[PDB]
């Protein structure tokens, strides 16, 4: 077992092939813990889940400093923090899966390279290398700064994201709401008048897939 595992897969290889909350360490360093749920069924598993939706208990129209520092019940709806995102992925190179269900049907997205950006960068999403089902909605958010309505799409749609003009993936939308725009949306698999019922978005070494 590794002391510091840094993520989700370093704490998996570490034996614990079971769902839940684990401790990891950023950079290795034991003074950096951050609690996160481990998705380890998953694709191979080794996934730290930064987004689950899935029953609309928790508010995501939430303001900048909420979006930095993470909120919510790592158990059921919650947001990791883009703070957190930006030093998990400073730590080498991240593929990003999201996963996707909604009335029984499922679709899935992975991208090859995913990293988040620091404050300066106003967390500036890169997303590239798309693989999988749900159809490729983050290219049109690739090199887009974080928006909050304090920080316009976020205050037009009562969401947060890498918003553009505005949205192809707005999974930290309105949960049931299937107003255009409005919802849980991911366009190339359910267009913008249906708000997804279950999303989450996740991410683990590149590497992981031959380690
Ligand atoms: C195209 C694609 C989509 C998901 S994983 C993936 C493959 N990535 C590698 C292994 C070639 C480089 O890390």
């Amino acid at each position: 077992s590794m002391p510091f595992p840094k993520d989700c897969s370093q704490a998996m290889l570490n034996g614990d092939t079971t769902s839940g909350l684990y401790t990891i360490y950023l950079n290795g360093d034991k003074a950096q813990a951050l609690e996160v749920f481990c998705d380890m069924t998953s694709d191979g598993g080794g996934w730290i889940v930064f987004l689950r939706r899935k029953n609309g208990r928790e508010n995501f129209y939430q303001n900048w400093k909420a979006y930095a520092a993470g909120f919510g019940d790592r158990r059921e709806e919650f947001w990791l923090g883009l703070d957190n995102l930006n030093k998990i992925t400073a730590q080498g190179q991240y593929e990003l899966r999201v996963d996707l269900r909604d009335h029984g049907e499922t679709a899935f997205a992975v991208y090859d390279k995913f990293s988040v950006g620091d404050a300066k960068t106003r967390y500036k999403l890169k997303v590239e290398g798309y693989s999988g089902t749900a159809g490729d909605s983050m290219a049109y958010h690739n090199g887009r700064s974080f928006s909050t309505f304090d920080k316009n799409c976020a205050l037009s749609y009562k969401g947060a994201f890498w918003y553009r003009n505005c949205h192809r993936v707005n999974l930290m939308g309105r949960y049931g709401d299937n107003n255009h725009s409005q919802g849980v949306n991911w366009f190339h698999w359910k267009g913008h008048e249906h708000s997804i019922q279950f999303a989450e978005m996740k991410l683990r070494p590149s590497n992981f897939r031959n380690l």
